[PDB]
This record gives C-alpha cells, sequence and structure tokens, in this order.
C-alpha cells in the first residue's frame, strides 16, 4: 500500500507543490512555522539519499571514471554560467540573478536517476554523476557561487560550505552508516522515503512562497520564465556536451537530463539561511523544483516513446 501511492504521488509531484504553492500564496501564514526549518526538511531529504546509497552505486566510478567526471564537469560549468548569462541578458534585479545564480551552482538533484530511469537512459551512470556533484558540493557550490554572484550581495563562502555540510553532507553519511547497520532492514525506511521526501519540499516550497508574496506578485512570471529558459538550456548544452564527446546515445540522454535537473531544495534552503532578509532569493529554488520534474517528465516521456514504449 506504501509503495503504490508513493509512485503515484511521485507521479502527481507537480501538481501537488502546485496547490501547496497556492495555499501559501493566498494564506501566507499558512506555512511561515516552517521556516525556521528548511534546512532540516532538506537535511531529511538528503538523509533519505544516503539510506538508498550503496557501494554498486560506484563502481562505475572505478570501471568508467572519465565518463562520470565528463558528467560531473558538465554539471558545474553549464548550470552556473547559463545562470549567470540569462542574469546578466535579462538584466534581473540582484535579489532575482543571486537566487538564479545559487539555483546554477547547486549539485543535480536525485530525481534525475527517475527521469534516467523513464527515459531509457544509462542509469548507473546518472547515478554516480549525482552523488559525486552531491559531495564535491560543499566545495564546489559555494566557490562558484561567490565567482559569479560575489559582485552582487555580499557572500559568505565558508559560512555556505558549512551550511552544505550541515544539510547534505553529514545526513547523507548518517544514511550511510544508518544503512549499513540495519543491512535488508533499511528498506522499511526507504518504503516511507517519497512521501517523507514530497511532504519536506512541498512544505519548503510553501514557506518560501509565503515569505515572499508581494515579491512573486510583481516579478513571479519572470521568475518562472527564467527557470523555465535556465533548465531548458541546461538540457541542450547537456546533450551536446555529450554528443561531442562521443559519448552513446542513452549517456546522452543521461547527460541532458543530469544537467537540466538541480538539487534546487539546497538552493532554497541556502537562501532562507544566508539570505533570510531577502525571502526572493529562494524563489527560483523553489520553483525549480517544481517545473524541472514537468520539463524532465515531458522530456523523459518523449525519449521513452522514441525508443518504442507502447
Ligand atoms: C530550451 C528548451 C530545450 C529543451 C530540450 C533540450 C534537450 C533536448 C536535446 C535534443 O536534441 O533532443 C532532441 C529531441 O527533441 C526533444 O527533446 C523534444 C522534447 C523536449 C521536451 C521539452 C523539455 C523542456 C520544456 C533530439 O532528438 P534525439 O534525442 O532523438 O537525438
Ligand atoms: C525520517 C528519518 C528521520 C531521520 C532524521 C535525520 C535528519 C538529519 C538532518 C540533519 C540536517 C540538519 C542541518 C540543519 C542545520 C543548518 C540550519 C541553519 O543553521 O540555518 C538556519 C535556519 O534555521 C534558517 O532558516
Ligand atoms: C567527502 C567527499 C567526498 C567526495 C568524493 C566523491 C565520493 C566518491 C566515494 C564513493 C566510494 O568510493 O565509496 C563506494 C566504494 O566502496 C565503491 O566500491
Ligand atoms: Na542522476
Ligand atoms: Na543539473
Ligand atoms: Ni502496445
Amino acid at each position: 500500500i506504501l509503495s503504490k501511492i508513493s509512485s503515484f504521488i511521485g507521479k502527481t509531484f507537480s501538481l501537488w507543490a502546485a496547490l501547496f504553492a497556492a495555499a501559501a500564496f493566498f494564506a501566507p501564514d499558512t506555512f511561515k512555522w516552517a521556516g525556521p526549518y528548511i534546512p532540516w526538511l532538506l537535511g531529511i531529504i538528503m538523509f533519505g539519499m544516503g539510506l538508498t546509497l550503496k557501494p554498486s552505486d560506484f563502481d562505475i566510478l572505478f570501471k568508467h571514471p572519465k565518463v562520470v567526471i565528463i558528467g560531473v564537469i558538465a554539471q558545474f560549468a553549464i548550470m552556473p554560467a547559463t545562470a549567470w548569462l540569462l542574469s546578466k541578458l535579462l538584466n534581473l534585479p540582484a535579489e532575482i540573478a543571486v537566487g538564479v545564480i545559487l539555483v546554477g551552482c547547486c549539485p543535480g538533484g536525485t530525481a534525475s536517476n527517475v527521469m534516467t530511469y523513464l527515459a531509457r537512459g544509462n542509469v548507473a551512470l546518472s547515478v554516480a554523476v549525482t552523488s559525486v556533484s552531491t559531495l564535491i558540493s560543499p566545495l564546489l557550490t559555494p566557490a562558484i557561487f561567490l565567482m559569479l554572484a560575489g559582485e552582487m550581495l555580499e557572500i559568505q563562502a565558508a559560512g555556505m560550505l558549512m551550511s552544505i555540510v550541515k544539510m547534505v553532507l553529514l545526513p547523507i553519511v548518517l544514511g550511510l552508516i544508518v544503512h549499513k547497520v540495519l543491512g535488508s532492514k533499511t528498506e522499511k525506511l526507504t518504503d516511507a522515503l517519497p512521501l517523507v521526501s514530497v511532504a519536506a519540499i512541498v512544505l519548503i516550497i510553501g514557506a518560501v512562497v509565503g515569505a515572499s508574496k508581494g515579491k512573486i506578485m510583481e516579478s513571479g512570471l519572470l521568475i518562472f520564465a527564467v527557470v523555465v529558459l535556465h533548465n531548458g538550456i541546461g538540457y541542450l548544452l547537456g546533450f551536446f556536451a555529450a554528443k561531442w564527446t562521443g559519448l552513446p546515445y542513452d549517456a546522452q540522454k543521461t547527460l541532458t537530463i543530469e544537467v537540466g535537473m538541480q538539487n534546487s531544495g539546497l538552493a532554497a534552503a541556502l537562501a532562507a539561511a544566508h539570505f533570510a532578509a531577502a525571502p526572493v532569493v529562494a524563489v527560483p529554488g523553489a520553483l525549480f523544483s517544481v517545473w524541472h520534474n514537468i520539463s524532465g517528465s515531458l522530456l523523459a516521456t518523449y525519449w521513452a516513446a522514441k525508443a518504442g514504449k507502447h
């Protein structure tokens, strides 16, 4: 029972998130109790990621490091640069540009693992690239964010590294330990992971939307269009990054999805933690978490149909 509702909730995530977002846009007091808990809500999500990691998920890293490295490089070369170029070309306000760049600087999101499966790409590659990007993000996300956004607002890069360590790295390590400890019984914790992760992230979105209602009223449509462009250009450059390195079609699909899909929950949590007096900074991350599941689903559905799915 717990499993099949998890799949339905997974397929309908953007609808649930959109309704919670609407509820927060008309009743901000609704989810403002969750604001202070955003880092912990993300911590739970990343704790779930650690519970599902296994040593065989890194077999491809030691057998085929170059393809994995290509994916990780494409992640941190395309999405931060794309966020900066969009911010400059569209002349976005500093607050919004910082939040868009912040999203672009985060690692990939584990949802890319599922979209890659649905798209019939290389799932082992998707899992490896997301895992590696995530584990090195405490160093790379602040470093790139500092370089691209440091002239817009004051950035405490070392402080953000420690935030990622506490919200990402330690929960993952706790998840790895708990799993090595529990062994096979861990399946009974991960049976709850999809619904818990969905509840946590919609709470983050609702808290972010409520705190920035006024800014969404004046800039909500602009931010949405930037997210669509940022996510979409990611797919495009990820695809051709794979094609021009000579990788096969299944890997092209994987890195398309890997690059365009982001750990946008982390971007929202970092903005809440470090830019709390500017709530709109977290809005790009919140919207990205919704849109990239819609866009990734459309892309995966398209590629599955091309691969012969009835
Ligand atoms: C369902 C399984 C339950 C297992 C629980 C494991 C979760 C462990 C996660 C820990 C992550 C905590 C790191 C969170 C610590 C950083 C929070 C912070 O300092 O920012 C200030 C905020 O209050 C601003 O809003
Ligand atoms: Na992935
Ligand atoms: Na990505
Ligand atoms: Ni048929």
